[PDB]
């Protein structure tokens, strides 16, 4: 559906979402994915624009006029690629699976790509579980 919005504006409910769920359709597809990120020798393919949307760091490397025209990027080798994959996920479609068994992981990535609301959450629930 949609609403009367703050601004008086129409505004669409679904639409944000929606919008993410087609990107990540197109990333399933391969279309138009412009790099590939590479973790431990494991390669994940992805649009930059999302990337840069959702993390400090990829936003400085697609920002500089040197590293933006790099369509492999590759990532500190000690990173967990199950990390990357679960941070990965979550910028295209809102969804953290984060698990007593990965946690420290996730955290460790996501303070690597600068993600800091997820850096944040993951505080929370490690709080909590000590
Ligand atoms: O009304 C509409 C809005 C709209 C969006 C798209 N785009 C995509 N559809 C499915 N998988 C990926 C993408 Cl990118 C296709 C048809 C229509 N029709």
């Amino acid at each position: 559906l949609y609403f009367q919005g703050a601004d008086s504006c129409i505004q669409f409910t679904r639409h944000a979402s929606d919008v993410l769920l087609n990107l990540n359709r197109l990333r399933s597809r391969d279309i138009l994915t412009d790099v590939v990120i590479v973790v431990s020798r494991e390669q994940f393919r992805a649009h930059k624009t999302v990337l840069m949307a959702c993390s400090g760091l990829f936003y400085s490397i697609f920002t500089d006029q040197l590293k933006c025209n790099l369509s492999v990027i590759n990532l500190d080798p000690e990173i967990n690629p199950e990390g990357f994959c679960i941070l990965l996920d979550f910028m295209y479609t809102s969804r953290l699976n984060l698990r007593e068994g990965n946690i420290m992981a996730v955290m460790a990535t996501a303070m690597y790509l600068q993600m800091e609301h997820v850096v944040d959450t993951c505080r929370k629930f490690i709080k909590a579980s000590e």
